């Protein structure tokens, strides 16, 4: 979920 960014699903 995200890593390096935002987001998930």
């Amino acid at each position: 979920c995200g890593g390096i960014r935002g987001e998930r699903a």
